[PDB]
């Protein structure tokens, strides 16, 4: 099939799980197999916070110097002093990957531990949290730590954005962030057809680690959510976007 | 493999759906292969029902007179003089299978073509509604009238029962009705562990027919939807429960 082929042309490995919810049609390979999650688990992250504070909750003061600050900055580096809301945060983490934002929310919801036993609870037994960023990047094959499965994080994904999880308005925000990401231009979202809404977050780690995490409206029907995952044998191997974005026309195809 | 052994144990075509609703696991055999469905459109039809009546409103008498009866009506049968409320037509309808009671309800909401476009709005483009019971039942193999596949009325069921397509307090009481069925003890009742809670609605037509579906919950974990469906290739066949059953088992074990 198409998938094995993509493989090989890119010298990867895959994961793919999509899951028309309106059919329960899905579109499976490797979905089981392990890949360091990334930047991807900043997601669920969110989808944890949103989970512990309400619209009116998230405007909390919270602080930050220069020493708090990691290894890729693009928003939490503008305001030092100024200072950055939850929902700022949760903006950044979201919307620019940034590294500080995830790791700052990630001490409000108390740590990788307890995201790893609220990701229990809803039904997540996969995913892995240990560590904050960017030494959560640090993957080597194998090892499970900071890793999931394209199922474990489609459906935490899914859990979160379009189950009971989260009331209504704490999800439109998930939705929306995810919607108007400023990364994935080249993932998910140039693999489907002209016009779809596309809600993603990405992910980049060692190994050539390069992930995506969608919902995806039609115009017509029910989202499909989807994780597609893919990494490399060589440690400081490169990532092809291309990969991302062929095997997603794959899914949208099958579907 | 497994299902096949079933097949020719039996010698009857199955269809098998079916989704672990916290891990999106499913099992899959002949999954979109299309069978007459039988009473098992009972539970939609009580799902479409309750989308339309509130509970105030299921109070409401119908009546009826002997004329009104069909070839198997076990509770309406036994109130032709003072009628039956809508709530005790679902009732007798989802937990005896009582046709009589389908045709009220089936005429409460606009007869089978209004059961279709229902179907359509949740996203089943696959069930297709045409007669009221007895006739339902006469399908011929190439038919699609009165046809749905185990993705389609698995998908449905979990519509109605866990979605968000009724409020909890209707899916509670569609839940209930169908916990309490007298009519599939030795089908995907007889198939899963001791505790673990069924709700469930049989079926059987011509051709063998016999189908059955159910959510159905272990004592810990996320609930899982259920089709079996099963047809045979002589038009007057007898069914065995014993293959609905063995299949479950084959289900749970996979799962
Ligand atoms: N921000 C990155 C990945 C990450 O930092 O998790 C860019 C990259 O490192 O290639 C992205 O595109 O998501
Ligand atoms: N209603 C039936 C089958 C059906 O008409 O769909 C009656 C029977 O078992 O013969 C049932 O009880 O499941």
């Amino acid at each position: 099939d198409d998938f094995a082929k993509l493989e090989e042309q890119f010298d990867a490995k895959l994961g793919i799980f999509a899951l028309d919810t309106g059919t329960n049609r899905t579109v499976t390979y490797r979905p089981d197999e392990r890949f360091a999650f990334a930047s991807t688990i900043k997601a669920l992250t969110v989808g944890v916070l949103l989970q512990q504070k309400s619209i009116e909750d998230l405007n909390q003061r919270i602080t930050y110097t220069r020493d708090d600050l990691v290894n890729y900055n693009p928003i939490t580096e503008k305001h030092v002093d100024t200072g950055m809301t939850l929902k700022e945060l949760a903006d950044a983490s979201l919307r620019y990957s940034d590294n500080t934002a995830q790791n700052l929310i990630l001490k409000q919801i108390g740590g990788p531990e307890s995201l790893k036993k609220e990701l229990r609870k809803i039904g997540d037994e996969v995913t892995n949290p240990e560590r904050f960023e960017p030494e959560l990047n640090e993957v080597n094959p194998g090892e499970t730590q900071d890793t999931s499965t394209a199922r474990a994080l489609a459906t935490s994904l899914q859990a979160f954005a379009l189950e009971d999880k989260l009331p209504s308005e704490k999800r439109e925000l998930l939705i929306d962030w995810m919607k108007r990401n400023t990364t994935g231009d080249a993932l998910i979202r140039a693999g489907v057809p002209e016009g779809w809404e596309v809600a993603d977050k990405t992910g980049a780690g060692s190994y050539g680690t390069r992930n995506d995490i969608a919902i995806i409206w039609p115009p017509k029907g029910d989202p499909v959510v989807l994780a597609v995952l893919s990494s490399r044998d060589k440690k400081d191997a490169k990532y092809d976007d291309k990969l991302i974005a062929e095997a997603t026309k794959v899914v949208v195809k099958a579907l």
